[PDB]
Parts: structure tokens; sequence; C-alpha cells
């Protein structure tokens, strides 16, 4: 078996190689990438997203969300608050302010150190989930607005066309903005571009001891565990690395950077968070590994969750006898 100690693979395809995208997935899989539940792609040298990012700064971020904080430093919730709407300019000098700014620091462990011991005492800004894409039409690899849909994936495996769309969706962070422990809608793939700024650190457990991190989770959260079954699917949970270690959780880590890939693989959960200014792209996918975790993905019901449109189908379709408990807590 390929990777069997489940560590984060760092890849380098050729121009050749980043021709066809779900090639190298398959490519990375046949060697044991998955089992990290996470892999880094650097793009070869000749590769580009676009030509420059100098004219980005009148981009709307209609609802930014100031994540604020509840509990321990290593064992929190956040909740997010919406704040009126901004252009990427206003948003950029309100992360390089003196409130919000990148601390100075050694290097990429000394400011984990710092995020982990301080994060709880502040209140950064996100934008996130905005619709869109930074890929210049004419870049033709790993265009996160040219992939293959989900919708076409699941047509092409078992033969039923189904209602939905699959776009790409924006993200503008800055230091301390967090990503809470989650895996992805109906335990799918997801690839995130860092377009430009600075880095953002992972965390993920590996796939095959990913119930180690949910039987810990509702250990940790037992009042949010009691109101929902698959309460990570609120994406509001953080748990440090010291409190993973503590309590022998599987994990790994890794810091991307601009101008890098991060794929993330079925049923993978992951964490992280922001050193500084910055805008990410990201999209969810499948291959044809992925249906037997669809249909296997836990489901929240209690409301908190709420998704988009084309989720509706792929519970459908999959897993018929949760759907209209499911779909209730869409209503
Ligand atoms: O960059 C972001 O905010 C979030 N992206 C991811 O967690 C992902 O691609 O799965
Ligand atoms: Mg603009
Ligand atoms: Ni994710
Ligand atoms: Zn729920």
């Amino acid at each position: 078996a390929q990777n069997p100690n489940c560590n984060i693979m760092i890849f380098h395809p050729t121009k050749e190689e980043f021709n066809d995208f779900d090639k190298y997935i398959a490519y990375m899989e046949s060697q044991g990438a998955h089992r990290a539940g996470l892999a880094k792609i650097i793009p070869p040298k000749e590769w580009k997203a676009r030509e420059t990012y100098d004219n980005i700064s009148e981009i709307l971020i209609a609802t930014p969300l100031q994540q604020v904080a509840s509990g321990r430093a290593g064992v929190f919730t956040q909740y997010h608050k919406k704040k009126k709407a901004m252009t990427v300019g206003e948003y950029r000098h309100l992360a390089n302010s003196k409130k919000y700014q990148t601390p100075p620091h050694q290097n990429f462990e000394d400011l984990e150190r710092k995020y982990w011991k301080n994060r709880i005492y502040n209140s950064p800004i996100y934008g996130a989930d905005i619709s869109g894409s930074l890929f210049d039409e004419n870049t033709k690899q790993w265009n996160l607005g040219h992939l293959g849909t989900i919708q076409d994936l699941l047509e092409k495996e078992c033969g039923v066309v189904i209602e939905g769309v699959n776009t790409p969706y924006l993200y503008f962070g800055m230091w301390k903005t967090t990503f809470a422990w989650h895996t992805e809608d109906m335990d799918l793939y997801s690839i995130n571009y860092l377009h430009l700024g600075e880095p953002k650190t992972w965390y993920v457990v590996p796939p095959e001891h990913g119930q180690r991190l949910e039987r810990l989770a509702r250990e940790l959260f037992p009042g949010s565990s009691r109101g929902c079954g698959a309460f990570l699917r609120h994406k509001v949970a953080l748990i440090s690395p010291t409190v993973l270690k503590e309590n022998g959780i599987p994990f790994n880590r890794i810091t991307q950077e601009a101008g890098e890939f991060m794929v993330t693989f079925p049923y993978g959960y992951h964490a992280g968070f922001n050193h500084g200014f910055n805008c990410a792209e990201a999209i969810n996918f499948a291959t044809p590994r992925w249906i037997d975790y669809g249909k296997m993905a836990s489901q929240c019901s209690c409301g908190e969750a709420r998704v988009t449109f084309s989720m509706d189908a792929f519970v459908r379709i999959l897993q018929p006898e949760r759907y209209d408990l499911w779909k209730r807590g869409q209503d």
C-alpha cells in the first residue's frame, strides 16, 4: 500500500503532466496521496493563473464576516457576525491596519505558536464564499472555473441526469482568519488555489482516521453534539494541534504559499488559518472514487448547516433514505 503513514505529499507536475486534470489526480492517488487527506501541487514554472493582480480592488465583498471566538485557546468555537459591504481594496487596507495586521515573527512556526496562543482574543474579518473566479479565461490548465462538473461525473458514473451547477468561490483573508474542522459537502474533493498574498496553514486528519476526530469533537463540544449528530457540518469548531496530540489523534500540517494548489480528498477533515491579507479560489469536484464516499457522508438535519441548491440532488440520488429528514433541515 502506498503512503502507509498518510503523509502529506507534494507534487511538481511538468507542463505536459498539467494538461489532463483528471489523469493527474488519479496519478497522485496511485502514489497514495489521498491517504493524507491533503496534497500540495506546485504548478510548472511555465504556468500562470492570470497576468497580474493589479486590477482586483473593485470586487465587492457583500457580507464580510467577523469571526468571534468562545472557549479556551486550544478548544473554541466561532460565530460569524455580519458586517457592512466593502470592496477588496477597502478590505486589504483593513487587513493591513494596526488592529488586524500580522505581528512581527521569526518564521512560520513562530507565527503558528502565536496563532494558537492568541487567536481567541481577537475577531478577524473574512470574505467568504464569494461566487466568482480570478483565472484568466485563456488559462487552459488547472483553471478552477473550467473543471468537469460534479453533476456530469454523477451522470457519467451512474447514468442519472440531475439539475445543479458547480462554480468556484473566492475568499479574502487576513491574519487569524480561521477555517473550522470539517469535511467537504457530501465528502467531496476540494481544490484551493492561493492567488496572492500571505500564506495559509492547514491541518488535516487522514480519511481512514476521521472517526477518531469525530469522537474527540463529541467529547470536547458536548452540547453541540447533543444538538446534532453531525455538528462538524456547522463549520464552527476548532481544536489545536497540541490538543490533538494530547488525545492521540493522527494529523498532519503544511503551509500553502501564493502560487500553490492544495487538494483535499474525500472525508479528509481539515482546518487552518491565514497568515495575513490573501486571496484564494476554491471549488468542489468529484472523481469515480468519490461516489462511495458520497453515499456514506453524514448529514446535518438540525437546520444549522444550510447549503447550496446543488446538494439536493446529491442527497436525493445517493442517500434516498436520508433525503426527507435532510430536506426538512433545509426548510
Ligand atoms: O481558503 C479557504 O477559505 C477555504 N478553502 C478550503 O477549506 C478548501 O479548499 O477546502
Ligand atoms: Mg476590480
Ligand atoms: Ni474545505
Ligand atoms: Zn446540525
